[PDB]
């Protein structure tokens, strides 16, 4: 049958709210007001709002500001929200008012409805009780920084740690697997596949380092500053006490009150800082994934250096073809993180006076970047990196083929003559060794024995470990 | 509960009720990255194309009538959105969209298998006949994009432009002070400003339209690499003919070059730059409007915005410009999406750019956000705007820069001295001119008053 | 050694030999930020406009002949680049370009003061007559930008497109293996690929041309806020008339809306998106070319690039694709410049966008880099490219995916099994088909050989 | 008269080089090859190349690889280059080969020409001697990271420190200067001008923090890795010894050898990381500069909160008008840094195998961002921030005018009634105080004395210090 409504109200009047909804008047307005992307807060963001609302109620209870029956009912309802029992009750668009007033009221209203249908029913006012000592202006970006910290510490870093270990495992397994270095895409001097993969492992290690270095500021929460950062209508030390509860319940050691309470509301520069770390990682990952698909290019017309695990038929039309789908997923994610970074930057620069009103869009983009990076990193290990196989014979051949293996003769014959040696070898399809012989260079400056010691490609890659 | 399906890589457990098969199931397992799949508009576009392809194969005698008809019927179901739950593959799939192409192929086969009469079609040999993912998936993308441009954004933009033009006219004699550098300038009317904003949106429409020639190019018929191998002479022209007849999009066309259309997605980058420009226009229009609405008492107080919702969970009675906030945040998102599309576009290699799904995702999102926010910006903000005309008049008469039209009579340097004296002594411009002894051969009182008139000065 | 000049803020020490005056000197002191000033092209554009304005004031009887003639002569000197050392103000000046406008005004006055006969003109009252910085400086910007688009980039792009088209033709039967996802695909010809690249550049030209309608709009005549205060009826139309006659740029026009043209610089954002697209095209073309040239022995080895310089200070005899490196780095720069122009464009407030100098700087730089690198890309790279035809032929015949045209005879799944067997046993496709017993009712030997022909397969 | 040339040569043959030039064959080729932007290396980049070439020669001398006469002549010539005596001898475009081969050869050739015209002349070979133990692949990005570290530590940070001190000085001077907070551009609750400026000071302090947190990786130099990162043709410990010389001569404590020698050449992710710090600062600065020009907007039709120092006549046409030119310079710079960041990102993601060949473009953009930020920050202090004057009476009036001063009544009368109070006050142009009275709210929940204590605007801004 037809959609049913019950009446709710706010300070602007009465609103018809769908009968099955736990949200009330202000949420419903926002539903009518912002039907823009059709996407609302993520699971991670609803969880954070839930945890925060509970902690605030806890502290209000602790300080005698909110009666136990009310506080306990708000905390039980907030726990349910944290646990994901009410995600369908947050229908508000990402592209709502830029302070998140609407989503803050969403949480307030939902908690009130939950508390009213409990056993026994408990009446809490969405503003006076569930929002006691709070503004959207501290709580909504607090929930944002909390979720972002969580994603950094529990989601991305562990994934990156796992990717790094998988790369370092190839660095060790392939330490003496000689091949031709390539600079500018042209034949350079020998390296090992291991040394390359050690490179990649460091890119990822430095990525972990990058994420960590943002945490001291990504971790700052404005809770306590209420409307403008003055903390009006909040008790002394409210923010400190909320953060203490949140640190205890989440186990996130990096959460802290803001250094400056006006900076933490007038700006979301911490979100801009965190995005810069992930855009760096997108650059590292693009590089890594690219070298891997290039190395796996073929079977026959490419570089043919390594074999990637087959994951799915490559082509609706070319039968038998298999494609480096995982590196494609990695490089597409990197592109998304880069675009998201730019969206965060615009948001970040557009604050005015006491409030940056781009929190939902910045929240959306930063958290997405974290999720995509974390997920793609784990898949990159399990469905690509771990099962790579080196084509070792073909790789030694490549190493031996570069005319630039003449390079270690520089100290003996000089750069100019060595260049002539390389030009001649290649013009006459001769080996560097025979060309050296032919050009009359064996003598006091260079014996045959020195020439062979020096052209040894594995020796030339100078394996350190 | 699971059933076994197979592909050329072997056998795969697929959920029993699911209409997709082996290749789709692997994609579900391989790319759980974002948890978001193709949008409604993309699924629709895929369905229409698959029906179009089967129509052409049928017309040309390549695909038997029973098989073609079963595919056409099934693709129409997909197009109409009866099977969106049957497209579970992530956006962040293989960059050609092979997985989503096979997803359409597999789901069509399953629908056909249970139709009346039942008909067995092979996902590769029949439903993918004469096709590659490399031409069809960007064709569906460019089809979705052209549909969004023409039927969604342009109309929304036309609606916003009309609302602004309406204000340009309604407020044509509403004089106020111009501001340049944020400082008191000479007189303008609120209407002039809104005529400015209306042109920005009109120019936005021109900017979207200018991209259609290349945005509407579809690589269909180029198959695997652009050469048309395995497709018959004229497959593309004919599929595009069918798509124009069914969709009514006049802008669709075959690619000028069938290699450019698969090796690159430059038309998507081009489309995005149009959108990026509109983002910038909309940021400006929206900012001016929130600044004009600022107060009640501590800002500029030029106009009143329709109340849409309580502004503050803590500050009672306060109302906030929530709609210009939606707009400016949508603009930011479009700028981000543009950077993503840019990274994708520059990253092609040889016969295939393999960033189609991320490019497609970001371009289509910018379209929808812009179209949706634009309509709302009219109905919930622009239409209800109310000018505080007397306060605006007061502002127009308060700017010391109204001394400007005296330049030709007293010269810039003396006019500057008039301005500075007026300001420092808290005197009017007129009185300062008089005080400084400028009435005489230089300038009559009649002229002074004629030229200091703020409504004349705004030159409607 | 210094002399005293003054403005309405008071007296300023100016270097004695300098032709600029008080307002320019303050700008020199206020903005030592980048150490870079207006480019040659910008100074030229300013000079032409200032002469154009004096011409119109003269025609309309607003500026006496002696004064107008002195200004016209002086502005022509500036235009021809005889006084670039007299424009020392930083790019990062007041965002309206007031400082550079006064710089032109002051230098003109000084030139006029020492001309024959000598003529005293006032920088504000005479040389700036009927003008603001708010219309003239963006007019000069849009004039420079239109000049760069039409006389610099488009011709360079036409030159690159011709060089690519030449290769498209010269190499039309040079068969090689296609690559999609970086993996062995079906056959293409090198020419087809280069036809692809040529279309990208041809589409680039179309993309630049499509921006001219709005890029060539000049706010001239709108003066301080867009209302035309202090300028006579038709000042803009008339200045633009003169500029078209002198420059021969057919694309210059007055603004559709005189407020949009000063409140925003959206035409610059639009122009940049065109350039950004070209950056992406050029990255792709250049990458393919460096990858095709990769080796001598450890890469793909498809083509040889003209040697331009020793590649390595340490690796003797090595040569590197230095020109595609210049191109791809130019592309990056253009993408950056685009982000800068975007931040500028969205940041207008009321009657004036005050980011004109940074916008102007980045748009004009993208133009010059692209035009310059494009010409070089032809003369020092594309023209001299040499195809290794026999190696390419070997690649075309080596791809296991040449089994593809058998789909209609043996079906996708069997063809896949043929490919996999060929690869695993190191057998040819033809032999594998035979081995797997497929010759018969399905497929004759004559047909197998007809369809496996790589040059036919590329379908020229 | 006509341009004169002398003949030089490299391994590709003979080149005509302008007679007054100290560069030789390979530089001249690059001049003909890359006439793209018409801009070459900056003063900072030539200095770094000069310092590096000297240190390499020093270490080669120390280890017995290069004879004293040769080393001493290279070091004297390198010193002259470091000191800026030969900037006109680096004519090569930014948009040269992406490893900087050309600029590395530029330095090698110039040093050789200097050494030849010394007293007595000393012949050093540009490859064999001046480039001993080096590649462009380690030296050019070493000179880049060195210059970037220098700009961070000696240029930006000190400027930012100076901007921060100037902001904190206003934070203290204006601590009790009450005014109306603004959120969403609408009347909020009172703040002081000081609290706002404390916000800004923290944004800049967190910017210093951001720059510092990149240094451990921005400081890594690949010197020692030579061609591919294997250090072939370099002695054991070459990089360590060069860095030791460079640390001693520059006083830059943050310089260090690379953690992974292949990461430091295959990538310039450190440059991407440094750019992310500065783009965050661009966001902070845009915000700060914006609030300042808005506060200074007027004289009569704006917010009229503060007076900015006049720096120049504002308008060629509007006489007497003065414009916030410095904030305009700040916000334009911020835009440039943002665009530069994106150019760096593209470069950073585009590496292949053993070498990222986008070093010149990335170098160009990062260093520019540093210079512009450093210069604009110092001017922002001296020509704007330091001499700001608060319009204190007008600001108290603004504070007293916001209908949102009803906010501290929430705990006494409830959010809904307080909203009705604010709506009524404003509809009937009454004060919040009188409206409270009129609505019959003085009673047991709220005395007249409590109502006056609570509406006190300076008390409501809750000054902490």
């Amino acid at each position: 049958s037809e959609q049913q409504y019950r009446i709710e109200h706010d300070t602007m009047g009465e609103v018809r709210v769908p009968a099955e909804a736990l949200w009330r008047a202000q949420t419903q307005r926002a539903v009518e007001n912002f039907p823009i992307s059709g996407r609302g807060l993520e699971r991670t963001q609803i969880r954070a709002l839930g945890l925060l609302k509970g902690a605030c109620a806890q502290v209000n209870k602790d300080l005698g500001l909110l009666a136990a029956e009310k506080a306990d009912a708000i905390i039980a309802a907030a726990q349910e929200i944290a646990d994901g029992k009410h995600d369908d009750q947050f229908p508000i668009d990402v592209f709502q008012t830029g302070s998140g007033t609407s989503s803050n009221m969403n949480a307030n209203e939902v908690i009130a409805s939950i508390a009213a249908q409990a056993t026994p029913p408990v009446v809490v006012h969405p503003n006076d009780d569930v929002n006691m000592s709070q503004s959207s202006n501290d709580t909504f970006p607090t929930a944002t920084h909390l979720a972002a910290t969580e994603a950094a510490v529990r989601d991305l870093i562990p994934a990156l740690e796992y990717l790094q270990q998988a790369l370092a495992t190839k660095a060790k397994a392939w330490k003496t697997v000689v091949k031709s270095g390539r600079t500018h895409l042209m034949d350079a001097v020998p390296v090992t596949l291991g040394q390359e993969f050690g490179g990649y492992a460091r890119q990822i290690e430095a990525g972990i380092e990058r994420v960590k270095a943002t945490l001291p500021r990504l971790g700052e929460l404005p809770i306590g500053g209420t409307a403008v950062g003055t903390g009006l209508n909040a008790p002394d030390g409210f923010g400190a006490k909320v953060v203490e509860v949140l640190k205890q319940s989440t186990g996130l050691s990096e959460l802290k009150t803001a250094s400056d309470s006006f900076e933490a509301q007038a700006a979301r520069d911490g979100l801009v800082e965190g995005s810069g770390a992930l855009k760096t990682i997108a650059a590292s990952l693009t590089k890594i994934a690219n070298d891997i698909r290039w190395m796996g290019s073929g079977p026959l017309t490419g570089l043919g250096e390594i074999q990637l695990p087959d994951l799915q038929p490559g082509s609706s039309i070319m039968p038998g073809k298999v494609n480096p789908v995982l590196p494609e997923a990695v490089t597409q994610v990197a592109a998304q993180v880069i675009g998201n970074d730019a969206a965060i930057t615009v948001g970040g620069l557009s604050g005015a006076f006491e409030l940056n009103v781009y929190i939902p869009v910045m929240a959306r983009n930063l958290l997405e970047s974290f999720t995509l990076l974390a997920n793609v990193s784990r898949l990159f290990v399990d469905k690509c990196v771990d099962g790579l196989v080196a084509n070792e014979d073909h790789l030694r051949t490549l190493a031996e083929s570069s005319p630039s293996i003449v390079t270690p003769l520089n100290s003996a014959i000089g750069y100019e003559e060595a260049a002539a040696v390389a030009k001649e070898a290649l013009k006459e399809r001769k080996t560097i060794r025979q060309t050296v012989i032919d050009r009359g260079l064996i003598g006091d400056k260079l014996s045959i024995e020195e020439l062979d010691k020096r052209l040894d490609v594995l020796a030339m890659a100078k394996v350190k470990d």
